[PDB]
């Protein structure tokens, strides 16, 4: 995957120390080609009964089972894909699936109605970049919920003030939605040169430990 890119990337903009800087210029770092593709807009956590399924700013929905395994559906409401726990994947749709994803159908097609016409979309203000990922794994921590999707990007939202980052490694830029919903995109190198605020260098440093979780997770499970 990519997130060892993410880390390295993590890893130099925090040893750059971005808001201890005789003045910090963040505005300069501000780059709205480097905007997502995709991103999380909203997300239900059923893990009691059935795992958490999601909604991609594209209005796509995903659901990331209790087995592991994944099905995805493309805003066109008909193209499905499959994921099994390996990541082996399935290219179907809900015109023609077979009968064995009958279950698994439906109850993405709950999880789609539900977050069709309740919760906010995050971001909704912002459009994505043109270029489907699904969830690969997520987690939840006393302070905020990471998701890691398969295109290498991970989101973190935080749960007290609602402020929300989105790192991808391929752009090597961050997204900051703050506590009044702004969106802001930075490419991490220019946030190395110019600086940033406390409060986007804080996350930073937190996202970094967020991904060192991750990467951990994917070495116990290699063994």
């Amino acid at each position: 995957c990519h997130l060892s890119d993410m880390l390295q990337q993590l890893h130099s903009v925090n040893a750059s120390k971005p808001s201890e800087r005789g003045l910090v210029r963040q505005e300069e770092a501000e780059d709205p080609a480097c905007i997502p593709i995709f991103w999380v807009s909203k997300w239900v956590d059923y893990s009691d009964k059935y795992g958490l399924g999601y909604q991609l700013c594209d209005n796509s929905v995903g659901v990331l089972f209790n087995d592991s395994t994944r099905l995805i559906l493309y805003n066109d409401g008909d193209s499905l894909q499959y994921i099994e726990r390996d990541g082996t994947e399935s290219y179907l749709t809900v015109s023609s699936h077979p009968n064995s994803l009958m279950k698994k159908i439906t109850l993405l097609k709950y999880f789609r109605n539900y977050m069709s016409e309740h919760l906010l979309k995050a971001g909704a203000n912002i459009t994505p970049r043109e270029g489907l990922p699904y969830l690969r794994t997520w987690f939840r921590t006393r302070s905020a919920i990471i998701l890691h999707l398969s295109n290498g990007s991970v989101q973190i939202n935080f749960f007290q003030d609602h402020t929300k980052l989105i790192l991808c490694p391929l752009m090597a830029a961050v997204t900051y939605i703050d506590e009044k919903r702004d969106f802001r995109t930075y490419r991490l190198s220019l946030l190395e040169e110019y600086g940033c605020c406390k409060e986007l260098a804080s996350r930073l440093r937190y996202a970094r430990t967020m991904v060192d979780k991750l990467l951990s997770s994917r070495s116990a499970s290699n063994r």
